[PDB]
């Protein structure tokens, strides 16, 4: 269906509130590979995963930041059906910029396996 209704459903899988980010940083578990830090945390009110993304401004220019965000969202679309019901924050590290599009997907899958979400 259309872009409006796609966005209706997909908004539920996104973490928007700064309060949620900060709760997850304080209460969640963290792991990291060279390209990504990942925090995960249970949300008792929610029975499906949610994703929040952080790409620092230090990483580079807007085109690059948007490329990294896109690659993360794309990976979660590929695996939507089998991500455990956790709130998840993905933080791109400086080194994510040094990877190709294929590499960054593999790196994401690896880190998310370490984080035990799957």
């Amino acid at each position: 269906e259309n872009l409006y209704f796609q966005s209706l459903m997909e908004k539920a899988y996104r973490i928007k509130k700064n309060a949620d980010f900060q709760r997850i940083y304080k209460k969640g578990h963290s792991v990291a590979n060279r390209q990504f830090v990942v925090y995960t945390c249970n949300n008792k009110e929610i029975d499906h995963f949610r994703l929040g993304i952080s790409v620092s401004k230090k990483l580079g220019n807007a085109v690059l930041r948007n490329k990294i965000k896109r690659a993360i969202r794309e990976n979660f679309k590929v695996h939507k059906s089998h991500i455990l019901a956790k709130d998840i924050i993905v933080i791109a590290r400086q080194a994510a910029k040094d990877m190709t599009t294929l590499q960054i997907q593999n790196s994401l899958e690896h880190v998310l396996k370490i984080a035990k979400v799957f």
